[PDB]
């Protein structure tokens, strides 16, 4: 029993648009801050690579369909490229080519049996609004509600399963650090906090748009994808279990407390320490942002499910680091890792797989059991078809999601591997590879070949089960 899924659950595999999509200024589409990051500053990816073909799925998008059949995929998490759709941002202007594309690769994926999940946004902002101060910004808000509106309208016929947003933990870093993910702005402590503040509105109005013009018709759900690291106290104190409280109120509770509780606003720890270390050094005004009381009402409630991102555990103690201002410096926890734990290709990334059950525990805690997606999971190796650690590393962690499941009654509905195909990853190029399917980014077409990780996800996707040899 603790080994098969139950009924209902959804299995499949995830993308997203910059990652795999390629062409990058293709009939009409506009450019994005991952455009101008890989065009303007080489020097801040890996091997200097761009996301201007990728995995070509702009044209091979019937190929990634096919893998998807291969694998028996129910569900198949891809998000839409906001600037192929409003080439300048605003609503003004909207590329045909760009709802055309998403229509193909929709109907496609229904003609074959297999369920489209869209996240709406995947880091790639338009250039035109970052020109305006980019999620800083909280005019973007509107702007954002816009954008969610005309896909609703385009796609919400056929698409059931929306998430506003990946991610913005990793996105709102874009604005604290001078060299990072785009748009590579240094306002630590400052602008990764206002641009947090304007995704939480936004992802409140693209729900409440849902609520008011699209619901009834269309029938479906609303969510938000948060990515969320295992903290692990370093020692059995008290004091260690209270750093790792703070991690996850900073890192998850940021986003999920507004959203995900009763009482909404920002976790009262990150309200505090913000608060207590703004006047420390001096400013006026904290340098968290406020929510309003109508603003809380308004957030509060605003989702159908919670998406969470998995990948890795840190060790928490207690302590203070980082430089000031930053939310690192003001989340008053100390992170490592155990160097114990298995390697992955990317640094931040070592394989801890009861770090999974623990999250999903403390999640159903938290926020009175939602009923949670896990809309990425995986890992990274150099290259290599015979994928061990990948498929280790798959087979643990959906046996320890099925213990969160069966075990502790934790809601878990449905499941996409993190990545369907190696791609574009983000400031580390093409150099560490997530996919399931192997991609020859040397070879113009582009082909599609499954890793042992593929075959043993096909296997798990078509019994339902995890197979005898990977149990305990
Ligand atoms: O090495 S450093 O410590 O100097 C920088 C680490 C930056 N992290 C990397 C991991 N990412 C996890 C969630 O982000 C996910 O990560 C996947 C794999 O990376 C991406 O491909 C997906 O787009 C993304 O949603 C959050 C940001
Ligand atoms: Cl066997
Ligand atoms: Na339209």
């Amino acid at each position: 029993t603790v080994y098969t899924f139950p009924d209902e659950f959804k299995l499949g595999a995830a993308t997203a648009s910059y990652q795999i999509e390629g062409a990058w200024d293709e009939n009409g589409k506009g450019p994005n801050i991952w455009d101008t990051l890989t065009h303007e500053h080489p020097d801040y990816v890996v091997d200097g690579a761009t996301g201007d073909i990728a995995d070509d799925s702009y044209h091979l998008y019937k190929e990634d369909v096919k893998i998807l059949k291969e694998l028996g995929a129910q569900v198949y998490r891809f998000s839409i490229s906001w600037a192929r759709v409003l080439p300048e941002g605003h609503d003004n202007i909207v590329n045909q080519d760009g709802i055309d594309y998403y229509n193909n690769l929709i109907n496609e994926l229904l003609a074959n049996g297999i369920e489209p999940m869209v996240t709406m946004y995947h880091w790639d902002l338009p250039q035109a609004l970052q020109d305006l101060g980019g999620w800083p910004n909280l005019v973007l808000a509107k702007y954002s509600e816009n954008y969610a509106r005309v896909l609703f309208k385009n796609f919400g016929d056929r698409v059931k399963l929306w998430l506003t947003f990946n991610d913005p933990l990793t996105f709102m870093d874009g604005y604290a650090s001078e060299i990072g993910m785009a748009p590579s702005i240094n306002t630590p402590g400052i602008g990764d906090y206002l641009a947090a503040h304007t995704v939480i509105h936004a992802h409140a109005r693209i729900y409440h748009l849902y609520d008011q013009e699209f619901r009834a018709e269309q029938g479906g759900k609303v969510g938000i994808s948060l990515n969320i690291n295992w903290c692990e106290p370093a020692t059995n104190s008290a004091e260690d279990r209270a750093s790792c409280e703070n991690y996850q109120q900073f890192n998850l509770g940021l986003y999920a407390h507004p959203i995900f509780t009763e009482e909404g606003d920002y976790p009262a720890v990150l309200k505090d320490r913000v608060s207590r270390n703004s006047a420390d050094e001096g400013y006026t005004d904290s340098r968290l942002p406020q929510f309003t009381a109508e603003e809380v009402e308004y957030i509060r409630g605003t989702h159908d499910f919670l998406g969470i991102n998995f990948y890795t555990a840190l060790l928490g103690k207690s302590g203070v680091e980082g430089y000031e201002p930053s939310r690192y410096r003001d989340s008053g926890v100390i992170l490592t890792q155990d160097a114990a734990w298995p390697i992955s290709a990317s640094s931040w990334l070592k394989v801890v797989p009861w770090g999974f059950r623990k999250e999903l525990n403390w999640i159903k805690n938290e926020y009175n059991n939602p009923p949670v997606f896990i809309t990425e999971n995986g890992f990274s190796d150099y290259g290599g078809l015979n994928d061990t650690g990948r498929v280790h590393y798959y087979t643990e962690h959906l046996k320890e999601m099925l213990k969160a499941i069966h075990e502790d009654g934790v809601n878990v509905i449905g499941y996409t591997a993190w990545s369907l195909m190696d791609n574009f990853e983000w400031l580390r190029g093409y150099s560490e590879k997530f996919g399931i399917y192997a991609v020859d980014f040397e070879d113009p077409a582009r082909p599609r070949i499954p890793k042992e990780s593929a075959k043993v996800l096909a296997e798990i996707m078509n019994t339902r089960k995890i197979p005898e040899r990977f149990r305990d």
